[PDB]
């Protein structure tokens, strides 16, 4: 209470620990990005409201390390998402190489009819790369995902990857009009 918003998005990131998706939370919600990050502790959220077609929709971004937990914990940061993101490091391709086993925790967790979203993170680090772009749009396109590649570090697509769900939910869950 207190803010006017016409819709709350619960949306989940999920990949290997490493990639980036701490940073990609912090700075989505807060600009802020920590070379020095460590591995996540626990669940976090934070939230930004963002303006699509004239409604106010608040994104609450779901965050825990990319690692085994137990089921208790892993249904928890499932329950009620209605957007996940997958996140892959370009510079690793192991980590790209894991989308698969992530993929499968979400479907054996998530809601019916979630949006997905994949991210190659860290594309400021190009001079490094191991997983080749077309590669990977090939990929989300088959398992009919968006797609993006980020960089965290210089917010490089970090706000279009996290629009382009949430728009995404948005046609999903309103009605429109035509012309
Ligand atoms: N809780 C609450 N907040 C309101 C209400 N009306 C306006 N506000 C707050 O005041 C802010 C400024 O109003 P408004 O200009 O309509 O915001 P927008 O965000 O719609 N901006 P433009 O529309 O761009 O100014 C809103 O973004 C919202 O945070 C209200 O009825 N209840
Ligand atoms: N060069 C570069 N480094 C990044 C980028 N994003 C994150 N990193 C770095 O990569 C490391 C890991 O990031 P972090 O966000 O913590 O990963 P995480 O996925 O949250 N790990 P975990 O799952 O274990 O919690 C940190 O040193 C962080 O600063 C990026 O876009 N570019
Ligand atoms: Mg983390």
């Amino acid at each position: 209470m207190g803010y006017d918003y016409d819709y709350l998005f619960k949306i989940v990131l999920i990949g290997d620990s490493g990639v980036g998706k701490s940073n990609l939370l912090s700075r989505f919600t807060t600009d802020e990005f920590n070379i020095e990050s460590k591995s996540t502790i626990g669940v976090e959220f934070a939230t930004r409201t963002i303006e699509v077609e004239n409604k106010k929709i608040k994104a609450q971004i779901w965050d825990t390390a990319g690692l085994e937990r137990y089921r208790a914990i892993t249904s928890a940061y499932y329950r009620g998402a209605v957007g996940a993101l997958i996140v892959y490091d370009i510079s690793k391709s192991s980590s790209y190489e894991n989308c698969n086993h992530w993929l499968t925790e979400l479907r054996e967790n998530a809601d019916d009819n979630v949006a997905v979203g994949l991210i190659g993170n860290k594309s400021d680090l190009a001079h490094l790369r191991a997983v080749p772009t077309d590669e990977a749009k090939n990929f989300a396109m088959e398992n009919q995902m968006l797609f993006t590649e980020t960089s965290a570090l210089n917010s490089d697509n970090v706000d279009k990857a996290f629009r382009e769900l949430i728009v995404a939910i948005f046609q999903m869950v309103s009605k429109h009009q035509v012309d």
